[PDB]
């Protein structure tokens, strides 16, 4: 239980279960600037799940921290987008935040327990 390594494949996992959620399709590529002109105006930072799933592959997180804060950047764009917090696309977003904040809490308590045993003397 203290594998320092094991955040990775949990990750892995979570990924797949996220881009098995249909609630994921709008968060899976980046924003067409002909279907959405002003989409740069406001968001300084895009992301999307393909960036994260290919971050974590290529062995650029350290640590799920890093990987939490990514996903939790593509919620907060959408919130910042939306024109209003009833559309489609955000209400989306809201569900797909819950599952995914029900499903990291372990993967970080975990990780986080694996550091302090690795230093306990
Ligand atoms: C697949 C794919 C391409 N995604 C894409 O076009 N969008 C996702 C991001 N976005 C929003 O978060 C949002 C909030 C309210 C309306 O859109 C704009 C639309």
């Amino acid at each position: 239980s203290y594998d320092i390594q094991a955040w990775k494949k949990q990750c892995e996992e979570l990924l797949n279960l996220i881009f098995q959620c249909e609630d994921s399709e709008p968060f899976r590529q980046p924003v067409d600037l002909l279907e959405y002109p002003d989409y740069r105006d406001i968001i300084d930072t895009p992301m999307d799940f393909a960036t994260v799933r290919e971050t974590l592959e290529a062995g650029n997180y350290e640590s799920p921290m890093e990987l939490c804060k990514d996903v939790r950047l593509i919620f907060s764009n959408s919130k910042a987008y939306t024109p209003s917090k009833r559309s489609r696309i955000y209400s989306m977003s809201l569900r797909l935040s819950a599952f995914f904040e029900e499903h990291i809490s372990s993967v970080l308590s975990d990780y986080k327990s694996a550091l302090r045993f690795h230093k306990r003397n």
